């Protein structure tokens, strides 16, 4: 496959709707060999079977609020993995409330920090703390929303956060470009995934993108999961900086009208 | 004048070179009534001679970072206005590190949440505190930069946190503009000010849009100042959620070539 | 005003709910003193009526579509005015199978011929042939419409127009911007004018976007008059190559979920 | 490959060196069944050539400037191919001094009409007359470039029909998502092509990138055509209006300074 030899590091993998999860089967379909992260001591477990399913042997933990946890995570993989072709960050978190309702109401500065703390800075941080080694066709991939564009119903302070981040996948490409390192994100299209839940009425938001996408349908995992692994290929080796929509072309659009 | 009888609290006017004194100076050129603020004690003198210039006697501390003094901030204004008409959100900050050099050599979680703590958070904060006494017509305005759209050499965290501040500016009006008040941010071309000291060869960057602009030349306070009255004023009533480009059209253009 | 002894032509006015109809009430307002033009004899009355209630004498004929008309708007302006201090383009038009129904199916070379044509490219021309008499801190405004950014229902092929329309004022502003000349756009929310006809469902549009832009309400030819006249005027000097939305801030928000 | 069983008819392949080259390079090693069209008799002995390389009878004459001659090339593949899964359009035309100094000298009604009749409405001319054998996965691709989004040097009137070009795939993707047919471009970065002669000082621009672009060097028509594969199959199958930059980053940025 197109990802032969490609040694990738996936983060987000928390359940079989994960989005980290369709980028892993397409990953490994592709020839990739595979590290997977978790979050805590009560996760190793779930996430070790899903390593086992791809082949892989390689858990490691990372909250990524801790700097600690961050910088041990490559000290680990440094044992086991020479160099890092490929990083998926697939993470993100905002308190309950911030993604609720009204904006100004979900607010206060703890949750605004939380937010762009776990959703934002973490991405170059993990950056940051694989960079020692990281090859030099080395390869990045976050994800975003469109919510980071444009204003959608109760995602609120999240969509500052993802504001950032694709802001940080321009920055993250001009500091590790040099390197021959691509930086890339995916906005992808709402997926029904356990992070949804904790979106009001994210079946509203899903039915109106199946009823006004001009595919008129959503999109998939295996949809996201086949984009990831280009863009993580050398097949993307011209494509840096870019934040690409894998929406059914929803985000192009002025539905309901 | 197009801002007779409007009340328009300004933030950020730290000397004479400030965009806020750029906004200042037209507002109250254009009938507005203004009232300041100040971070810390010992800028108290300066900012009370600045008010008096534009015939104010009302200077109010405001450090963003504490919630205390934004809370009061608004509970000071109160026993003094009515209402607010106009809120100028002129402020910014970043650690030196973090504007300077590489991306992620100035990158740290501390930097980061600073950054964004009192470049992004403080604006919808400060409206948030404001709203109770916000009027019917009443306009906020933040400053942004093209650092935000893309990436320029030193801007690095403050691109950011840039980004976030705009995305907020849609948020914001979203969640305000059911009560008719307007959200926007004019995204202005190089000035040198006080905050333009932290930037590395911001010179270069001078010259450059000089040298580069559709109109061949640098913006002053002077104009952005005019397009934030326009902005703050009913003539703009039809405008909310927008980022307006004062630089002399430099955004919009791919100089050097 | 802030338009005293500025100089400017206006297109377009058609009607008293006409966008430039908006325009010319807020730039005469200001202190501006205004032109006009028209399409056919036998419009030649009631824009004389019309440019009459501004306390105008200056009527031109000029269809677009011809260069010779073009050509002699500005040998007969000369003749009355030395110099031209603003220009306002507010002209388009598709032929209505092409901005009906299926945007495949109301495609010919012909219909994307003329849409472009007229709605398009007239605004450099218009530029080109008024360059002579330009003064240096002229201003040049047309009026576009988001369905150049993103799919709307309907707009079809005047939405591929658009794009190319602010694509110009890009070009347009690099172009003039040396000579102190200032170039921009107004992309306008819905306002139901005689052109609005031709678009099927345009009612269904104008209460999606009252139900849905932010400030809850549809924008007025007053509105974006205002807006002109500040473009238009010394204020928006630092102001070039922009494409200012006035919708109420539609354009930022993903409505209807 | 990822486009085993795909029939893809390419178009503007006119030398070693066309993009549409390294489409087909990419294409026909995926596994895609290829066919070939030209323009003009004294063409038809090299494509043949060209397509005999890539294991392809299949060429076939289309002057997109001829109804005639688009509506008799599908219907000529018709009697070889039942049905079509993926389009290339890699055409462009201006003439000369439309695209060289300044962009109102190079300004004629002629020279406009003629670049956005060859290089923008050739595009959905195109889809239209491919309607009827074009299957349910069916994938349409067009080239673009970044002087549809900011004005670049000598780019001019060609700037304005890519920008007419982008928004045509997005209603283009409307027209046909509900048929399950993808629509995108690639805005690739500058490549030395016969096209690029053209350009007034090509050389500036290509060296100003390879110096700007974050990843600091220049895109190759290896990995524009690895690009387009990639959205031509059915790996991109959640992916329609969309614009990908293929341009090492250079969009990304401000460079120079
Ligand atoms: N679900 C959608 O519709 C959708 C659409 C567009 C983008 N996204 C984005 O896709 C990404 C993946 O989320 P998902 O939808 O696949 O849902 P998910 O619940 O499967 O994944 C979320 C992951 O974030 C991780 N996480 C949260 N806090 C963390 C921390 N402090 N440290 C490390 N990891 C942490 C969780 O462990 C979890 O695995 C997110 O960035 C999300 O914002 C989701
Ligand atoms: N100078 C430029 O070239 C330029 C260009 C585009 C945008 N901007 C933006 O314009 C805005 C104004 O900055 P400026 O250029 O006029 O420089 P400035 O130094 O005059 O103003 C900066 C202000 O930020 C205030 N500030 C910093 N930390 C604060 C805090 N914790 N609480 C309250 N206030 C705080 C300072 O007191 C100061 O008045 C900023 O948001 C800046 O990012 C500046
Ligand atoms: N009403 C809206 O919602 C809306 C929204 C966005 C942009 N616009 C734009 O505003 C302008 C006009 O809109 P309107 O709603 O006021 O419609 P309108 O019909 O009232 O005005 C358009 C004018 O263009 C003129 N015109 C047509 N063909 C011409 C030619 N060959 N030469 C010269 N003039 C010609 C018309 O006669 C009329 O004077 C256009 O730029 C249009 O694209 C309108
Ligand atoms: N080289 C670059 O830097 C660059 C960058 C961005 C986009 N593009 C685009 O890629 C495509 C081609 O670029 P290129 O550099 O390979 O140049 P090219 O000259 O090698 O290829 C263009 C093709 O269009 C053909 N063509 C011209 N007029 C035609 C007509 N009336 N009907 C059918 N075909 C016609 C040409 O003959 C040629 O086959 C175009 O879409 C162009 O706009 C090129
Ligand atoms: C509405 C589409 C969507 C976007 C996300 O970024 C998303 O991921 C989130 C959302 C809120 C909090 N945390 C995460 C990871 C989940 C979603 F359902
Ligand atoms: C380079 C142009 C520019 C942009 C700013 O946001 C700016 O304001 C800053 C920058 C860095 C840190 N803090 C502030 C307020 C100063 C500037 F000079
Ligand atoms: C749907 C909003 C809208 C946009 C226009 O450009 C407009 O002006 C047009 C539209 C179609 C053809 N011609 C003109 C002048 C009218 C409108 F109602
Ligand atoms: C400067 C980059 C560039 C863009 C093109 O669209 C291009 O293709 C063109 C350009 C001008 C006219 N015609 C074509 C096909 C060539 C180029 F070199």
């Amino acid at each position: 496959g197109f990802l032969d030899g490609k040694r990738i590091l996936l983060t987000g993998l928390l359940s079989n709707r994960s989005i980290a999860y369709g980028i892993a089967k397409a990953c490994k379909r592709e020839g990739a060999e595979l590290a997977f992260t978790y979050v805590g001591d009560r996760f190793k477990d779930r996430i070790t079977e899903f390593a086992a399913e791809f082949g892989s042997e390689l858990v490691f933990p990372c909250d990524v609020a801790d700097d600690a946890q961050i910088d041990a995570l490559f000290a680990s993989l440094k044992t086991h993995w020479d160099s890092l072709d490929g990083l998926v960050h697939s993470i993100g978190f905002a308190p309950r409330e911030a993604i609720a309702g009204d904006f100004l109401d979900g607010l206060t500065r703890e949750n605004f920090r939380i937010a762009h703390d776990i959703s934002a800075y973490s991405f170059p941080a993990l950056a940051k703390a694989a960079l020692p080694m990281l090859s030099d066709d080395a390869s990045l991939l976050t994800l975003s929303y469109l919510g980071a564009e444009r204003a959608i119903p109760n995602y609120n302070t999240m969509g500052l956060a993802k504001a950032a981040l694709e802001a940080s996948v321009r920055y993250l490409a001009v500091s590790l470009g040099a390197k021959g390192v691509r930086v890339n994100a995916i906005s992808a299209g709402p997926i029904k995934t356990l992070a949804a839940s904790g979106i009001k009425s994210f079946g509203k938001i899903l039915d109106f993108v199946e009823s006004n996408s001009p595919l008129k349908r959503n999109v998939t995992i295996e949809q996201v999961g086949n984009a990831g692994a280009f863009l993580l290929s050398d097949l993307a080796s011209g494509v840096t900086a870019e934040v690409m929509h894998v929406d059914s072309g929803f985000n192009a659009v002025v539905g309901g009208m």
